[PDB]
Parts: C-alpha cells; structure tokens; sequence
C-alpha cells in the first residue's frame, strides 16, 4: 500500500537510522508483532529490534492495530502510521526535500545490499527493475494520474502472501523538468 | 517511454558523468535535434553540449531518428536507443548492479537538484513525490504486472507537448524481500 516518505522532520530524522528504515519499509502494507519482524531481521540483535520498534512507535510512526494475551503475557500487532507519512508536506523547503530524498535513497540502497546477500543471485529472473518514464502532464492531469495509478495497483496490492510469491518493495520518485 | 537503467558496462561507465545522464534522460520519449538539446541546458557551455552528444551517439546511447537541411547545412535529431539499454541483462553480478543502481540514483538526484535551482518552489503543488508500496507476486505475476504497468502509462505516455503540461519524469524501482 502506498506511503509517501513523511515530511514531518521529526519523522524524517528518524529515518537517517538504517535499522529504523528496515523496520518501516518491511511494514508497508501489513501488521507484524515485533516477534514477527525480529524473525525477518536475524542479523539484528533481538533486544536492539525491540528498541527500535518501541521508538518508533513512540514517534508516531507506527501505530498499534492490536493486543492480545499470547502466553500469559501481552502482544502488540504493528503497522505503518500512514496518517503521520501524510502530514507537513506543504511547506517543504529545499533543505527538508534534499534530505528526504537521500533518506529515501539510502534506504532503497540498503534494500538493494540486502537483496545482493543472496547466495545466489539473478537480478533479471528475481525481478530487480531501475526504470524511468516521461509524461507531460498538467498539473491538474498529474493529479488524476497518481489517483488513477493507486487504482491500477490496487488488484495486486490485495494480493495475500503465499508460498509462490515473494513481497516485492516498488519505489516510485517523481520530479518535473 | 519506460527505459531500463542500461546494463552493458560501456554504457554504464559513461552514465557516471552528470551531463551524459542529464542528456539521455531529457531524451527519453522524444527526439531533439542539439540545438533543442542546447536550449534545454543553458547553463552548459554550447561546444561541450555537442561534444557529449558526439559521445552518446558514437557509443551507442543515442540512435539518429532524422537528418534533413536547415539553413544549408545538416541537422541530426536524436533519441535514446531504447535497444541498447535492454542489452546484457542476464550477466548482472553484484557488482555491475550496485553501479547501475548508483549511476541511476545520482542522475535522479542531479535532476532534484536542478528543480531546487527554481525560483520558487511548493513540492506539493509541484508534483514532486517519493513513494512506497509493497505487492506479494510470484515471478510470473510480476512479469503481468510489469506488461500491465506499461498499458497502464500507455495514455499518459501519448499525452503532446502543451502550454498547459509540465514533462514529468517518473522513475521506478523494484526490489524484492
């Protein structure tokens, strides 16, 4: 599901942390206990993840969607805080922007060096794409154009997991001449 | 028009240079002739302007679409050669990968540069975005999405030239868990 990188600088200087980047971008589109994420975090030391997860949230970048008793003890579901990614974008001054985009960046980069800690790699048959297309667009067009985009993606965003499908992360950046 | 970060070491290489990304990317979907191409990067000395055209052309970044007589002499109008950049694809190792992924990175970044050299800027109203979303796929569902993707940009990739558009440069990046 969607989320725009948060402009909040409170948000975004969270996000310089390469831990706090992993854990955000894993949630996008779902709720995972932290036992859940520590399981796809293995080379980070469990009580390190814990952290990060409680800091996170205490931030507003994460929100708890539930809790229930899970051997005796209390256990917090996790996802995106989409509401926080949607505030304070108007005004973004250069300074704010450029540091967005190189968090972005980064974390991308640090999804890609994940990818290439595969044994065994086949960029091509594993489904890695750097593309780019131009579009001249009004702005009042741009803006039908990214709701008529969320609807193409839609079907697939529904997708459950299984055990052919593997999560794919898809990175949209869009800038005028 | 959707072109994939070249994958030949050659045309990689020359990726590196920001003026040679800048060129290609202002190519992508349309043909110019130099002195277009000249007028879109005043700040760029002439002479260089055309020698770096000279460059791409030679190594086969670039293809000539048309030559005709303009004023006694000849024009060439370019555009990328969209069959070079799906070239050599298979063979990507680590290493290859992370250059085309940096190259790509730092020719998005020098063109986020270049909106914030604007006089006045509002992101928001601007159209610029940074976005996520996450799509379980199998490899053969990611190669229909990726045929839908393209149909879906299909309309908006038809859109002309106008006084009331702004050419937009939309660019992907897919990666998987």
């Amino acid at each position: 599901t969607t989320g725009q990188m948060p402009a909040t600088s409170s948000l975004v200087d969270l996000l310089h942390h390469p831990l706090r980047w992993r854990i955000t971008q894993l949630l996008i589109g779902r709720s995972l206990t932290t036992r859940e994420l520590a399981e796809l975090l293995p080379d980070v030391a469990t009580t390190t993840l814990y952290r990060q997860v409680g800091i996170l949230v205490k931030a507003g970048v994460l929100m708890v969607t539930a809790e229930h008793q899970v051997r005796g003890a209390v256990e917090r579901t996790y996802t995106l805080n989409t509401q926080a990614g949607d505030a304070d974008h108007d005004g973004v001054d250069a300074d704010r922007l450029r540091t967005m985009f190189t968090v972005f960046v980064a974390g991308v980069g640090g999804h890609l060096d994940q990818y290439l800690e595969r044994e065994q790699i086949d960029p091509l048959a594993d489904g890695i794409a750097f593309r780019q297309t131009a579009l001249n667009l009004s702005d009042e067009e741009l803006a039908e154009f990214l709701t008529a985009f969320g609807e193409f993606l839609a079907p697939y965003v529904a997708h459950s997991p299984a055990p052919d499908r593997t999560r794919r992360v898809l990175s949209t950046i869009l800038i005028p001449d």
